[PDB]
């Protein structure tokens, strides 16, 4: 099957042919990705020479701990990830239940790669690009069953004050469709952009039944294209949330907000501003800001906040098949499904 529930549309490597592995560790998976370039008489084959999917079983606490412990002396540390570069055959990569990772997948003008029931937290060097996950000019990429977190805290005397630690899950470039569900995101400062810069508009992308706790901004820092955020529940907001950028256009729908300071935003830009359509949230009219408490904050630069709580703008009709559960049920649930060890548990409305 192919349907995330979102814009991606992939089975990643479970797909006929594919070829199962299982890697220990960071190098095993650095490995194994680099043999499945081979075809059967050792040359290289262009974008792989077959579906592959890796088990990781490696574990990665240790380092995971120590880091927790020391927090303001991550960034300045080499950073560590696995680079997945223009394969294209599918490739999906499962953690084992137990299994962690202090070190990030950077995908790179690939397709069709599922990241699935993966642990990732406190990675080295924020200063120099350590992401958690990077999908760069990568369509069809399904980031699911995930738990990526650090601390939300800057330290000081890093670079720009802002490199303790890097994004949860960076989108740029040509990653024309993506979806990123049932993941447990928490002490990030910076989750996500979706476009690196305002000439960088564009992509579909689907952020659902994620759970976010503690954390600062961008969720996503949305710069043009299509946004459709349903199901999520957003608690411990400290900055703000969805920052709809450059005429960017977003469905808000059955969401859960709560404690959050500029949930729904489009700020820093001065112009430009994108447009949401909201419905079916726990917040339904300004009168609700109380009870969550939400928040707003103005900008030096002109903005737009959603106090009015109103829609702003259109949304086309949304491709493909879901069936969002009452923000009430995530609110009561979601904690259940989001994140590792949940055996890939969807929130259904039998659920509720």
């Amino acid at each position: 099957a192919t349907d995330t529930g979102g814009y991606a549309a992939t089975a990643g490597g479970n797909v006929t042919g594919a070829v199962s592995k299982t890697a220990t560790s960071m190098q095993d998976i650095v490995n194994i990705i680099d043999a499945a370039r081979l075809d059967a008489n050792g040359k290289k084959v262009k974008g792989g020479a077959y579906p592959l999917v890796i088990t990781y079983t490696g574990n990665e606490d240790s380092l995971i701990n120590a880091a927790a412990a020391n927090i303001c002396g991550q960034w300045s540390k080499d950073p560590r990830g696995v680079e997945i570069k223009e394969f294209t055959k599918g490739i999906t990569i499962i953690g084992a239940n137990g299994s962690s990772a202090n070190f990030g997948i950077w995908i790179k003008k690939s397709s069709d790669v599922v990241v699935q029931n993966m642990r990732i937290g406190y990675l080295p060097g924020g200063a120099k690009d350590g992401d958690m996950i990077r999908v760069d000019d990568s369509p069809n990429v399904w980031v699911d069953h995930n738990e990526l977190f650090a601390a939300n805290h800057e330290c000081d005397g890093t670079p720009d004050n802002d490199t303790t630690f890097e994004s949860a899950v960076d989108i740029k470039g040509a990653s024309n469709t993506v979806t990123v569900s049932y993941n447990y995101i928490h002490g990030v400062k910076k989750v996500g952009l979706d476009g690196s810069s305002s000439s960088d508009t564009g992509r579909n992308i689907t952020y659902h039944h994620n759970y976010y706790n503690d954390v600062n901004a961008r969720l996503p820092l949305q710069r043009g294209g299509l946004v459709h955020a349903y199901n999520n529940l957003y608690t411990n907001i400290t900055g703000s949330g969805l920052n709809v950028r450059q005429n960017g256009q977003a469905l808000i729908e059955n969401n859960w907000f709560e404690k959050a300071i500029n949930p729904v935003t489009s700020r820093y830009d001065g112009k430009n501003f994108g447009t949401w359509v909201l419905k079916g949230n726990n917040i339904t009219k300004p009168a609700d800001f109380s009870t969550y408490s939400i928040t707003w904050t103005a900008d030096t630069k002109p903005y737009v906040n959603a106090d009015s709580w109103t829609s702003t703008g259109t949304f086309p009709t949304v491709a493909y098949n879901y069936s969002p559960v009452s923000a009430q049920c995530v609110k009561d649930k979601l904690p259940g499904y989001a994140g590792v060890g949940k055996n890939l548990a969807t929130l259904t409305s039998t659920a509720c």
